This record gives C-alpha cells, structure tokens and sequence, in this order.
C-alpha cells in the first residue's frame, strides 16, 4: 500500500512568528531529543509500507514526528510554543496508542518524553 503525504512544514496562509520560547524549543528541546540514542525512529514520518504496518494510518490520524517538528521550527511555522509542544505530545501519544506497553518502541518514546518534560519545565517566560 501507500503512505500518506507528510504533515506540512510550510504554509503561507498560516500565521507565524519567532518567539524566545520557540527558540528554546529548537535550541534546547528539539536538539536534546534529536541527539538521544533512541531518537532515530522519531526523526522522520513512520514509513508504514517498509515497516509493514498497514493499519498504522488507520489508527493514527494525526501523524507527527521530530523531522516534521524540526522543519517547522527551522521554518518558523508556529505562532506559539503551545502549538509546538502539542506536536511533541501528539508524537508520543501516537506511539502509545498504536503499540503496547513494554514494547521497545514505547520504552524509547518514554525515554524521550521524560527528557521533553524536564526541558519544557524550564520553558522561559515570554519576552
Ligand atoms: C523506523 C521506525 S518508526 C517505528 C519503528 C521503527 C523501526 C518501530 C521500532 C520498533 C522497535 C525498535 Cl527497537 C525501534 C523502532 N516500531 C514501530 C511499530 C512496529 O514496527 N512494531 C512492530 C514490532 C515488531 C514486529 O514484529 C512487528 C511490529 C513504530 N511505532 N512508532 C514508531 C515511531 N515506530
């Protein structure tokens, strides 16, 4: 079968701006997760064809991954930090929704999410 198109990373119709919080989300949060030993499955959209997961995109109707988030941050796609935080949370949630407790991939997501939470705890005040 086929994969869906990836999430958009550009949209001139969507308002955006740079903020110090979004800068932190790139320089601290994304960078910390991206380098993690368990980042690799999350660095690009799930290829449900090569991974033989034909039900993946029946189950997961809002796909998200850090490759997409990285591009969105580098392109200044977002209006606010909450939009980006939501993309991270959607990514983790998708993994937990599709898979089962204790699966390796869930353990990987949990390791990344722990770090994500530690970093967003110190999101700076907007200025
Ligand atoms: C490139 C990607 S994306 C990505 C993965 C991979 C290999 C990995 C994944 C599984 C284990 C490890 Cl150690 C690393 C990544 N897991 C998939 C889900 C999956 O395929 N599960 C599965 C497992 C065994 C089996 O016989 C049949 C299906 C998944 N579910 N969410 C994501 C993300 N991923």
């Amino acid at each position: 079968g086929m994969n869906p198109p990836p999430p958009e990373t550009s949209n001139p119709n969507k308002p955006k701006r740079q903020t110090n919080q979004l800068q932190y989300l790139l320089r601290v949060v994304l960078k910390t997760l991206w380098k993690h030993q368990f980042a690799w499955p999350f660095q690009q959209p799930v290829d449900a064809v090569k991974l033989n997961l034909p039900a993946y995109y029946k189950i997961i109707k809002t796909p998200m991954d850090m490759g997409t988030i990285k591009k969105r941050l580098e392109n200044n796609y977002y209006w606010n930090a909450q939009e980006c935080i939501q993309d991270f949370n959607t990514m983790f949630t998708n993994c937990y929704i599709y898979n089962k407790p204790g699966d390796d991939i869930v353990l990987m997501a949990e390791a990344l999410e722990k770090l994500f939470l530690q970093k967003i705890n110190e999101l700076p005040t907007e200025e």
